[PDB]
């Protein structure tokens, strides 16, 4: 039943919760760090990662990483093997993981608590989601931590859609650092997509996930992308399978 | 790990009285075809190794020219051999005979009329390498195909050789591989227009090496020749259903 869709009944008392925990988002700057021009200030920057084994419906491995900045250079790492209750169910990301990532971070403060990170991208969409509450803000919200949500596949919500006028804009991207806005059917500004370094052309698509603005979150993405995948989450998503190797005896 | 040198020295005595019966030059119309007619059956085979000591040999047949898989065998291999560079044959071809057996008693007419094999011919430390050691003991023609180049006779991976392999500018662009012995080991090929690490053929047994690389790049829809290829997915995903 950890691989079992909940029913319907189980869904909307999810839906309920996102409702609730969403009048805590804050969709602005509130650290000194993300109003200086060079993000000044801005010292520890948090990824994390959620890989679920590939046979097992029961089990996942949580990382949580903590990177200097802007060296980019891993300063804590965390990786826990975890039992799933929850399948994926697109819209209700947060139910089948936040709670070990909120586990991860007590862990950080119980372990070493002046590394606790500024800032933390997200494996998943914050505003720009179902009901305006994805796993960034999830996570923003039950930690209060500053949080970006980092996607790698567009999510086809208030009108959004991967199509050729899309595709188009993607092709416009031609360097690191460029952008387009993705904006819903109600004209607000959902999230960025974000060329994120010379030598990829699938863009990120990057929304606000809590206590931080939309520009200061694409600008910092940016800023911490080695690769495609920014160096955070990169970091936790190696350590996350380089875990399970070892686990499945290999 | 390594087996004793007692060992390799028996297996090295056993590569040099079967290397007598290696045919270099071809021997089957096909071969002196200027489209290869009469060529309708290309073999591939491929071992996988889990690195407990589960391992995986299938053999394929295609089609020519079209490449399509018209017969399709994977098998779990127990044996224990660790590899030694320059004694491949002797952790698998057993294995990849009993394949071709396997083929002769299922499916007689589809027995292919040349193997393409991951591993060199006589592009080897004793001029028998796996390529060769496969086609002697089944007498079929074979293809030694490797994606990289073994040091041996003076062959070197060294700067002058990565120079000759940036001139390999299209699919079928070849330069042979020269021993300090002068002999001619086998060709470096471009594969495929989309490509720029060559493979390096060599003969194993009843084909000339113009003729080995020729036919290898028309079975290359991308670098690695589609029988290899098919072969390699195939024991991959026997494996994969574990």
């Amino acid at each position: 039943t950890a691989a079992e869709r909940p029913p319907e009944e189980t869904l909307s008392l999810w839906k309920g919760e996102q409702a609730r925990l969403k009048a805590r988002v804050v969709d602005r700057d509130t650290e000194a760090w993300q109003r200086d021009p060079s993000f000044s200030g801005l010292q520890k920057v948090g990824g994390v990662d959620v890989s679920f084994v590939k046979g097992d419906s029961v089990r996942a491995c949580a990382s949580l990483v903590v990177l200097s900045y802007p060296e980019l250079k891993v300063v804590y790492e965390d990786s826990r093997m975890v039992g799933l209750k929850a399948p994926y169910v697109s819209g209700f990301l947060a139910f089948r993981e936040v709670p070990f990532l909120v586990e991860l971070v007590q862990r950080l403060q119980e372990k070493e608590p002046d590394l606790m990170p500024q800032v933390v991208l997200v494996d998943g969409n914050g505003v720009l989601h179902q009901r305006g509450f994805g796993v960034a803000c999830h996570l923003g919200v039950l930690t209060e931590l500053p949080c970006i949500g980092v996607a790698k596949k567009l999510l086809q919500v208030d009108g959004l859609e991967n199509n050729a006028l899309h595709k188009e804009k993607i092709v416009l991207l031609q360097a690191g650092g460029d952008t387009f806005p993705l904006i819903g059917s109600s004209g607000t500004v959902l999230g960025m997509a974000l060329r994120s370094h010379d030598h990829s052309t699938k863009p990120l698509y990057v929304s606000v996930g809590h206590r931080i603005s939309l520009e200061v979150a694409v600008r910092l993405t940016h800023h911490c992308c080695r690769f495609r995948i920014p160096e955070p989450i990169r970091q936790a998503d190696i350590r996350s399978r380089e875990y399970i190797r070892r686990t499945l005896g290999q």
